[PDB]
């Protein structure tokens, strides 16, 4: 087996047209050996993930804090031991409302 | 879109021989939530599919062909298949952790 810390794992800050205020850990990457991509994501206050979506189905975990979550037509907040399952070409994104940090797992199952 | 809170599962308590003082939470591929009394106990064992595991809480002992290694919440794990491992809890307190398994 593998083990491994995931704050151990360097995160990359990512500031884009569509997202701000956010940093990116991949766990368990694309070329990994594992059958499920696995990142950690960590939100600053006031950081946005924008509404987009990908023809491959998300699940997310919510590690700390509030995160809202942005659909097609609405949005609504959840908190830490949430989990969410966004179907292939949903539209979805993020958004920390709070003034503390928050984190995520994104989980992607390979095909 | 899905969103739910995980703790609002019913737990399912596991007492076999090689299971004690354990609980799971059900979340293609599975995602399941254990929880892990003190002195719980989950042992060695293996199975066909992979596994991935983040620990959520605690000081998480875990059980391998060669040994044993704790980690603590933070820590991510990939077991291949047929990997024989298993986990304890040595300390006094809950400790608990997220299981990935894809079905490819």
């Amino acid at each position: 087996m593998i083990l491994k810390r995931a704050y151990d794992v360097t995160p990359q800050k990512i500031s884009t047209d569509k997202i701000r205020g956010v940093h990116k850990r991949v766990l368990i990457g694309l070329k990994d050996a594992p059958n499920f991509v696995i990142r950690l994501f960590t939100v600053e206050p006031g950081g946005l993930i924008d509404r987009h979506s990908h023809p491959w189905e998300h699940e997310f975990f919510v590690l700390k804090g509030k995160l809202t979550v942005l659909k097609e037509q609405g949005e609504e907040t959840v908190e830490e031991g949430f989990y969410i399952f966004v179907e292939p070409n949903e539209i979805h994104g993020f958004r920390n409302d709070t003034d503390s940090e928050v984190e995520f797992l994104q989980l992607i199952p390979k095909e």
